[PDB]
């Protein structure tokens, strides 16, 4: 017949790109990590929105806070993507450098999928040091660009870098990170001491056992996996659930 058909459903194995074309994208939180009070930004933010008591508040872990400067992407984007990672695991780096930023020109970019951070340390000495310069650097609402820098430099790694504070400060400049004095002091000392404690407990409470691990959506995936399982993922997620409205009560 002489016409362009009007796409219809197909089984999910063969649906393309259907979710993220049919779903309403996010408006607000387009500008970043609001402020606090004295214009930087609360690097103490981690663990969830809401308590989990089942498998059926699989949700809570999105934090959708709009203060958060661990988050990329808008902030009632219809799809939320929970990482937990680690600075110095060779998995989280291959996932940073080889899938992340194909979601970010896909998705975040477009409003559709939001990707927020949560430390989970398990490589030691030099993991904490790492994720305490990330919170530092997150206090200056420079968190993405030092992670995507700390693990461009690990792109050829397949061990741990063993990152020390020259590494993070180099991270840190090239990020653009305007303070160096408050960088380095919070880099090293007691500030966030204590949200580093509290953020792995929530993640091991999670029963999480090793970095990467993500929840897209409803859906739990461990490890590195291949981008395009990150993709069928996303698009199975977006078809299901394809707008978000941030309830009236909030």
């Amino acid at each position: 017949t002489q016409a362009e058909k009007t796409a219809t459903d197909l089984p999910p194995g063969f649906s393309g790109k259907a979710g993220s074309v049919n779903a309403t994208p996010g408006t607000k939180g387009l500008d970043g990590p609001t402020p606090l009070a004295d214009g930087s930004f609360d690097a103490t933010i981690f663990g969830p929105a809401k308590e989990l008591k089942s498998a059926d508040d699989i949700l809570n872990v999105h934090r959708r806070n709009a203060k958060d400067p661990f988050a990329v992407g808008s902030v009632d984007a219809p799809l939320v993507i929970t990482e937990f990672s680690d600075f110095e695991c060779p998995f989280c780096a291959r996932w940073s450098n080889q899938t992340e930023p194909m979601l970010m020109e896909e998705y975040v970019s477009k409003g559709l999928v939001r990707i927020e951070w949560n430390d989970l340390p398990v490589n030691g000495e030099h993991a904490l040091a790492a994720a305490k310069a990330g919170r530092a650097a997150a206090a200056q609402g420079k968190f993405d660009e030092f992670r995507k820098a700390l693990f461009e430099a690990s792109r050829n790694v397949s061990g741990h870098p063993n990152n020390t504070l020259k590494d993070f400060e180099r991270f840190a400049r090239n990020a653009g990170v305007k303070d160096m004095e408050r960088f380095s002091r919070e880099a090293q000392d007691s500030t966030y001491d204590e949200v580093l404690a509290k953020a792995a407990d929530y993640a091991h409470g999670l029963g999480v056992s090793g970095t990467p691990a993500f929840v897209v959506g409803t859906q739990y995936i461990s490890g590195a996996q291949p981008t395009e399982e990150f993709i069928k993922v996303i698009e199975s997620e977006l078809k299901k659930s394809p707008t978000f409205s941030t309830p009236s009560s909030h």
